[PDB]
């Protein structure tokens, strides 16, 4: 076992305040911040501050020699690029999210050149929750996608242990399937004034399991090859659809929940939870709520196996009239 | 806001990565605190202090940007509790795995939170070298998370105690594996599983903020006696681990009770025990069948921490539960 996880983590209104704070205590004293362009109010301690997009136009090294660190701070692409960039300049990242709508947040993966692969995780994760807590409604219901993608995630890595003898732990595998769980039953018995809250709470969690497991196993399985596949799709039929990364796999967590469903008839029923979940945050449940064709959903779920080598419910692949049948019997189409 | 280790290493030859570490965390120079057995190991420049030196008696340590503990548990306990008094990081490298102090935030009484360290170096191949005795006590340091885990959820239900179900829920988890490993396996990588196991607990403690996840009534009828042991003067050499599995096997009995749906739990416990050669009853560990009686009957009061102990034990029905699960 050689595990990389946060040191620090912090997550409460006000948090923005204490990158000050935590720089001293991991002696750092010199940050390179990343970030975007209606987020500079919260970077106003700071002197070097770079756009992410300067970064992602030259993705390659000896101009940054004289920076100790790297805060990303704000959303999805602020983070993944200032996390990339730590890893390629091999110093410490700082995670400063201002919207949670994913678990990159404070996972070690990085998701600059798709397929991602695994860095370190952040050694520090500053979760500002009164900033979050006003990011946009869609960024958040997404957040519940990427949260409930965890149970499917941890079904499809047990199937692979079983049938394929892949690395597995149990303990890391439960982890991730508890911290949907709780988060699952919280959106089903609140009034959700505490959802972001527990949503952050649920990604840093999350990105925690990864960590330990040295794997993307406990947060990634098909729902999210689905996903791929979605995003290759759009791509190569040059779709304007502004589809997030988290609705989509929710959607690809009800529909494979149902397969895992038709072979363990202990989980039946599993595949609606989910569903009622999704709703209850006003996350989609359907294409035509995502804003697809019937044709994409049922292309991108038989070509979803392809997309990576890793062992899930879908196996040697789905015929697309399973395909269909599934997003039928799913009422996702 | 959440403390745990940055790195986390578990394998043979572990010992010689203390500098790839240092580095990784730029840290530069290191005060050593270790014990006269484990000199053997500190192989390397630093300074090196014994932790009997610390516990007999702040300005000489300036120039030091961490601590390192090497060694047994005092080792480790005395270098936690100096760095968090230095404010500087800790870091753990067992030679032996007796206790989850080795990757824990708690200093050890009453015990209270630090840190946790900044980093935990467990060389497996030391650690396989230990004194058997201390690698059975380790068992018994992790089964008490199964009535940890029961207490703490008990204390949320009937006290609305603040209670995390995926940090209850991965400690548990964490000692059944190790539970069902040593009741089914040859016992080869015993060493390694327990390891892993308490520097996990480790990890549950830090990431729920409490000791909950690792400690409950199974630990106050410990410290109860610990406090026993002192008060009467008894010599018992018996270790924390050892204790703590005898209570285990005690208190899961009490939740059995309660919870028919953990039937047998008790005799799971005490199996595993045996099976690695751990102390089941009170003439193993040392102690006379009353200190026994004793320390279940004022093990509620120890701490302010509600537990299947409830507002406490008669005599009578400790009695009753140290015989009715085999502890005398
Ligand atoms: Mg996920
Ligand atoms: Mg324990
Ligand atoms: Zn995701
Ligand atoms: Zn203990």
């Amino acid at each position: 076992m050689i595990i990389v996880t946060p040191r620090y983590t912090i997550i409460e209104d006000g948090a923005i305040n204490k990158i000050e704070e935590i720089l001293k205590k991991l002696n750092l004293k010199n940050p390179l911040v990343i970030t975007g362009k209606n987020t500079k109010k919260y970077c106003r301690f700071f002197y070097d501050i770079v756009y992410y997009d300067e970064i992602l136009n030259n993705l390659e090294l000896k101009k940054y020699t004289a920076y100790d660190c790297v805060i990303g701070i704000g959303g999805g692409r602020s983070i993944d690029t200032g996390k990339y960039l730590a890893y390629k300049l091999g110093i410490p990242f700082i995670s400063v999210p201002t919207t949670a709508s994913n678990d990159g947040i404070a996972s070690p993966i990085v998701s600059i050149r798709q397929p991602s692969f695994m860095v370190d995780a952040p050694i520090a994760i500053i979760a500002d929750t009164e900033i979050i807590k006003k990011s946009p409604r869609r960024l958040l219901s997404a957040g519940m996608g990427d949260i409930v993608s965890n149970i499917t995630a941890v079904l499809d890595w047990k199937l692979a242990y079983k049938e394929k003898g892949e690395k597995y732990s149990e303990s890391s595998a439960i982890f991730s399937k508890t911290i949907a769980k709780e988060l699952i039953s919280y959106v089903l018995n609140s009034d959700l004034s505490e959802y972001h809250n527990k949503l952050v709470k649920a990604l840093v969690g999350s990105g925690i399991a990864i960590a330990i497991a040295n794997s993307s196993r406990p947060a990634s399985g098909s729902e999210h090859l689905f996903s791929h596949a979605l995003d290759k799709l759009k791509e190569e039929y040059n779709l304007n659809i502004n589809s997030l990364h988290g609705e989509q796999c929710g959607i690809g967590t009800i529909m494979m929940s149902y397969l895992h469903e038709k072979e363990n008839k202990k989980l039946s029923g599993l595949h609606e939870k989910i569903k009622m979940s999704l709703k209850k945050v006003d996350a989609p449940t359907t294409a035509k709520e995502l804003g697809f064709d019937e044709d994409i959903i049922i292309e991108a779920l038989t070509m979803a196996h392809k997309i990576r080598n890793r062992w899930t419910i879908l196996r040697d692949g789905l015929s697309r009239e399973e395909a269909r049948k599934l997003a039928e019997e799913t009422g996702v189409i």
